[PDB]
């Protein structure tokens, strides 16, 4: 009856942060995962030269063949998973030339997609007193601002559905590719987008917990980590990734019976207003 706790993401920037804070405070095994294998290996190794042990396996969010095979794996090694980290991400830097049709399609398969595909197979898994933590951005809430009021009531609404939430992100991504996203109301930033699309399905997944899952004492919650050096802010970013992980830790390693916070935007270990 070994804990496991898992993060996405693992091998760099704030994911290998997490994972190295979760080996010292968690109170189980960790694994730390990453689409690459030889860069999943040499980050585990970094961590062991650290006198740290966490354990390895491949994971790529996009494909779901191999959320799958982490899936089974979970099942058959510890009978499920008792704390999940969506850090996985990417964002194309600034003034990329890509089309941006192509950037939109890129990061929300990615960004929003791939994590949702990793709730909808690891969900299931996750043990009572279990906690997950969605990696999203404030650039969420930025992006929320800058879409039109109608496209705002819709993704601050206490009823919408999973289902509606993935209606919109694909509208976003196919509004992009008839030259009509903002005039149907949506911001210029992609990347803010798909992290609208993480807060509110983190919303969403906790409302399902409550409703599906009531007495298993599990909290699910959306976290901005700060703005942190890593190979996606670049080095003048004012966090470390220490730093970085501070709050994605936090939401973690939430007591046993803790009654919140859930279903929340946290920053700075503090709930944000949407
Ligand atoms: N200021 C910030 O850095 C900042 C602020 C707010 C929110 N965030 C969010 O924080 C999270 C971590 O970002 P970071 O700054 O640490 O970026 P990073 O240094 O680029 O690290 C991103 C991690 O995600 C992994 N990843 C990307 N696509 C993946 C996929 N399809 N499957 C599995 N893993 C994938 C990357 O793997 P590869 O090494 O193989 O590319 C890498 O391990 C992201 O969700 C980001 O949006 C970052
Ligand atoms: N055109 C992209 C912009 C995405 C973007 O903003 N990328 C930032 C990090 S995401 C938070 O804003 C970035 O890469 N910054 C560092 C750099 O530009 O070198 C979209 O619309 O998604
Ligand atoms: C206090 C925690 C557990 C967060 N911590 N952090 C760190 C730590 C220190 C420097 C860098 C880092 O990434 C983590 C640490 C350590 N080296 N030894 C014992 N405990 C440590
Ligand atoms: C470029 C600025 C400084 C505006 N920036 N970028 C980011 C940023 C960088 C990479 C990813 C992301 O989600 C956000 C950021 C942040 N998280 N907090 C405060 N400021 C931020």
């Amino acid at each position: 009856g070994i804990h496991v706790a898992l993060v996405t993401g693992g091998n760099k920037g704030i994911g290998l942060a997490i994972v190295r804070d979760l080996c010292r405070l968690f109170s189980g095994d960790v694994v730390l995962t990453a689409r690459d294998v030889t860069r999943g290996q040499a980050a585990v190794q970094q961590l062991q030269a650290e006198g740290l042990s966490p354990r390895f396996h491949q994971l790529d969010i996009d494909d779901l063949q191999s959320i799958r095979a982490l899936r089974d794996f979970l099942r058959k090694e510890y009978g499920g998973l008792d704390v999940l980290v969506n850090n996985a991400g990417i964002a194309f830097k600034v003034a990329d030339p890509t089309p941006f049709h192509i950037q939109a399609e890129v990061t929300m398969k990615t960004n929003f997609f791939g994590t949702r595909d990793v709730c909808t197979e690891l969900l299931p898994l996750i043990k009572p007193q279990g906690r997950v933590v969605n990696v999203s951005s404030i650039m969420s809430v930025r992006a929320l601002k800058s879409c039109s009021p109608e496209l705002q009531q819709k993704f601050r609404s206490e009823t919408i559905t999973e289902e509606e939430l993935v209606g919109l992100m694909n509208k976003f991504v196919e509004d992009t590719k008839k030259g009509v996203h903002q005039k149907e109301g949506w911001p210029s930033s992609a990347y803010g987008v798909t992290k609208i699309g993480v807060t509110v399905l983190s919303r969403i997944h906790a409302r399902k917990l409550s409703e599906q899952r009531k007495g298993d004492k599990i909290l699910l919650n959306a976290c901005c980590p700060g703005w942190v050096r890593t190979d996606m802010a670049g080095p003048k970013a004012t966090k470390s990734p220490e730093e970085g992980a501070e709050t994605p830790v936090y939401l973690a390693l939430l007591p046993p019976d803790a009654e919140g916070p859930h279903g929340q935007f946290v920053s700075e270990k503090r709930v944000e207003q949407w």
